[PDB]
This record gives structure tokens, sequence and C-alpha cells, in this order.
């Protein structure tokens, strides 16, 4: 029975209004209602993985699982295990995979972020499960952020906190944060971003709603402004938005959308809005393709429709030759030529590179770079022919050219990373130098960049 090279994830994400849901919520794990929706002709075929993303749940973790099960079951005639479950106060995520899975999945790890301080600790921020699929890293993101329209700069803040704070994946990737430490990232909840329109105009947003107009929405909608302008979600993936604003709706129909401020509000008003949303970052060069991001319609109990997002992934069998794991494959290894990183700090320490990946048996230091002042007053680290030689513990071009190389540059002062990023081992030649790129970031923000050339030796 062979590996699979792909999976198919269903990431659900719904704030269910402190509400227990309706006794049929099978179009949400169908893909049908609004959006880019799943074919009739898949609706039998179970998804390998459903990540299922809540907020404002009332139920216990039992009875939500149940729920869940039993609607699985009933959609794929699959009894699904369960991976994990993780709770912070009323945010959940929920796991589960087909059977056959159970022996392709482990180092399953969960974790939360609570945000804010004092006032605004206590209901908002995140969790999160990560774990193996064979030779893949998953990581998985729910989170609830900060409510209302003229806060998004505290939606931003939020972001950047659970990123930087929530401790999934490999502990030995110390310089490197969530948003590198797996090959598919699917971030996903209530982020509570709004469209920014006057008040006066929700009767407007309303008709254009209604006439499924909604170009003149997304271009207020401020997950995308803020994103367009780097200040949020760097480097993330978002499907076309192409289902009605999610929240605010009249509970038990989805006729009306109830915007007008209200005690019940914080005398806020809650113009139609996308804020139940799915994003992912995947490694460079690795298949990800979204094959469903919509919204269901038949589902009321809460002011929020479920959001469903579902996507092909890549991934990889856990290799095994002669050699690697255990010992290194002298037949391969990894070169960098004429490397550089471009650094959009003031500092003047020194720089060296970390260099991880588990094509390596451990990760690779490398002697300090040489600082030179670049033109427009940025921080240019030469490293040109200095940089280690990679042995990678497996020479296979089918294992090798699959894989990625995390970088960071730290500073040998502090030994504290200025920028991390990502190169793919999947190149257009083997035993040529071809040049490689990557962004740098640090605790999610721009930092600068890394550039050069690789030259890979595979057994072939
Ligand atoms: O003790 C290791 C471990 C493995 N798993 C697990 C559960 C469900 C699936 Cl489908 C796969 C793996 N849980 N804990
Ligand atoms: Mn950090």
């Amino acid at each position: 029975q062979p590996e699979p090279d792909m999976i198919t994830i269903f990431i659900g994400t719904w704030n269910m209004g402190n509400a227990p849901p309706p006794k049929k919520i099978t179009s949400w794990f169908l893909s049908k209602g609004q959006g880019k929706t799943r074919d009739d002709s898949a609706d039998y075929i179970p998804h390998d993985i459903y990540v299922i993303g809540t907020q404002e749940d009332p139920l216990s973790e039992k009875e939500w699982l149940e729920i869940l099960k039993h609607s699985l079951q009933e959609i794929t005639s699959v009894t699904f295990k369960t991976v994990a479950i993780h709770t912070l106060w009323n945010i959940r995520i929920v796991v589960l995979a087909k059977p056959e899975h159970e022996n392709r999945i482990s180092h399953i790890c969960t974790d939360n972020v609570k945000t804010g301080i004092a006032n605004t600790l206590g209901n908002k921020g995140a969790v999160g499960v990560s774990f193996m699929f064979n030779g893949t890293s998953l990581g998985f993101v729910n989170s609830h952020l900060t409510s209302g329209s003229e806060k998004k700069l505290r939606r931003n803040q939020n972001y950047m906190n659970i990123l930087r704070f929530l401790a999934l994946g490999d502990k030995k990737l110390s310089p490197f944060n969530i948003t590198h430490r797996f090959t598919h990232l699917f971030w996903f909840g209530d982020l509570n971003y709004r469209v920014d329109l006057p008040t006066w105009e929700a009767e407007t947003i309303i008709q254009k709603i209604k006439q499924q107009q909604y170009a003149d929405l997304l271009s207020h909608d401020q997950l995308l402004t803020e994103r367009r302008e780097q200040k949020v979600f760097l480097h993330f993936e978002e499907e076309e938005i192409t289902f009605a604003p999610t929240y605010r709706f009249e509970r038990l129909t989805r006729d009306k959308y109830a915007y007008t401020k209200q005690k019940a509000t914080g005398m806020k008003y809650n113009l139609p809005s996308w804020c139940d949303r799915v994003l992912w970052k995947s490694y460079p060069l690795v298949h990800v393709v979204c094959q469903s991001y919509g919204s269901t319609s038949d589902i009321m109990t809460s002011d929020h429709s479920p959001v469903f997002a579902t996507f092909e992934a890549g991934v990889t069998s856990q290799f095994v030759s002669k050699n690697g794991p255990g010992t290194v494959d002298s037949q391969g290894q990894i070169e960098f030529l004429r490397c550089y990183a471009t650094l959009k700090t003031k500092s003047q320490t020194k720089f060296y590179l970390e260099f991880h990946s588990s094509c390596l048996e451990s990760f690779v230091k490398s002697q300090e770079g040489e600082n030179e002042e670049g033109s427009e007053g940025e921080l240019v680290v030469k490293f040109g022919e200095t940089l280690p030689k990679l042995k990678p513990i497996i020479s296979d071009p089918e294992y090798l050219l699959d894989q990625h190389i995390l970088i960071s540059i730290k500073s040998s002062d502090s030994d504290e990373s200025y920028g991390e990023g990502c190169i793919a081992l999947r190149l257009e030649a083997t035993e040529t130098q071809l040049p490689i790129y990557t962004p740098l970031t640090h605790h999610g923000e721009l930092t600068g960049h890394f550039q050069g050339e690789i030259k890979l030796q595979t057994s072939q």
C-alpha cells in the first residue's frame, strides 16, 4: 500500500456565537454554499485531514468531537481518528484524520497564546496544532483576534504575538517561528478584520451583497489592505473571496445582516465583513492548491456563517537509505556561492548563518560574513565562497530535491536571529550553479533578503 505524495486537507473556521450548532452541519464539511464550492461528485470522498477551528464555542470537547465524528461518518462512512484537540477559553481546534493515516502521523504538538494585557487579556488568542505526516510537517493555527472596526492595528499586534509565542513544531528550530517551522502552515479563524466603509453606507453595502457585487467591498477589506501594505500575514496566501461577508447575521436566518449599534454590541456598528478567513504559507515550490473557499448558507445558529477551505497538499515519504538516517551519504552535498544577506538593521555586529534542515544530521553554523556599507544605507553581509558545504543524510535526488534549507542570520554578539528564510532544493539542475533567494523576516516582519547561488550534488 504505497505512501501518498498528495493529501487533501479540510480547514473549517466557525465563530459559533456561544450557541449550540444545529442538528445538521454536513454542508460545512462538504464545502457547499457560497464561494468556491466543492463538486457534488466528490461528496463521498473523504479528505485525509479535517482541521476544525471554532470561536465562541459553547460545547465541551466531548460534545463537539461527537458532533464532528458523527457528521464525517454520515458523509463518508469513515470513522475518523482524533489527532488532537486543544481549547483556550472558547477557542478550539480539532484535528481528525482517516484511520489509514494513524501510523503516518507523529510528533503531535498543541499550544495556545493569550493576546492582550489586563482589560484585553481573557478571551482572545489562538490555539494551534502541529504534527508530522510522514516526511512533511503541518501546522494549524486557529486565532480569534480583537474585534471592532477601529482595531485593525490591535489585530495586527495580536497576529504578531501569536506567531512569536505559539510554540509548535520542532523545538530544535530555535531561530524560527511558526511561519518557518512547517512545510504547510494554515492560519484561520475569526480574524475580525472588517470592511472599512462609513457607517452611513451600511444599506449600500447590504445591497451590493444582495447583488453578489463584492469588488467595492473587498477593496476596503482590512485584511486585504493590511496584507497589501505588508502590515500582517506577510508571505501568506489567501484564495480569492467569492462568498458574501460571513458576519454579522441575524441568527436563524441568513436574509439579514444585523449591523446597527446595540447595547449588546457596546454601541458599535458591525458592518458586513469577512471576519472568518483561511490563509496558508507553504515552503517554496511545494504543491499546495486551494480547491474550495466558501461559506455555508444553511447553518444559522450563529451571527457568523461557517467558512470552509480545502487544499491539495504535497507530502513526502519517511525516506530510508543504506546510509541516512544515522549517517551522511558522501554522494550528496549542498554548496553556496557568492551569497550575501541584505539587512535593514542599524546594528554593526558581525553576523553568521545557521542552516537548518531535516536533510541534515544537525544544523550548521557558518563563519562570520564580511560587512559592507550598501549604497542606499543598508547592511550587506558578504559570505562569498566561505559558506560550509552541507552534507545531507540521503543523496537520492527523489529525496533531496524535495527538501528545504532554513537560514537564520544571527548576531555574533548576541546570537539573536536578525532574519529567517527558506531555500527550496527543488532546483532546475544539479551540479550547476543556480540563483537562490529568500526574503528574511524576524517575528514575521521583513528584515532583509538572502541571495546567492547554490550547487546541489545528488547520487544521480
Ligand atoms: O502517542 C503518539 C500518538 C499518535 N497519535 C495519533 C492519533 C491519531 C492519528 Cl490519526 C495518528 C496518530 N496520538 N498520539
Ligand atoms: Mn522569537
